[PDB]
């Protein structure tokens, strides 16, 4: 890691360093264009769809795919079971 704000720019990912820089980043980190490894849908990323965080990572696939938490899935879970069933 020498040289700041471009220039020469390593992954810490793939154990691989860069020189052709695919060079992004997120807090601190820096990655490859196609290491970005979402850990909260599990998923490989796309390029400009992230969300950096500390030294982690979400999506902006996620920020996405659930633009707006709160449930979905026909049945409720709280029907008619009743403590006993
Ligand atoms: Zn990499
Ligand atoms: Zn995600």
């Amino acid at each position: 890691m020498a040289q700041k704000v471009g220039g020469s720019d390593g992954c810490p990912r793939c154990g691989q360093a860069v020189y052709a820089a695919e060079k992004v980043i997120g807090a601190g980190k820096s990655w490859h264009k196609s290491c970005f490894r979402c850990a909260k849908c599990g998923k490989s990323l796309e390029s400009t769809t992230l969300a950096d965080k500390d030294g982690e990572i979400y999506c902006k696939g996620c920020y996405a795919k659930n633009f707006g938490p709160k449930g979905f899935g026909f049945g409720q879970g709280a029907g008619a079971l009743i403590h006993s069933q």
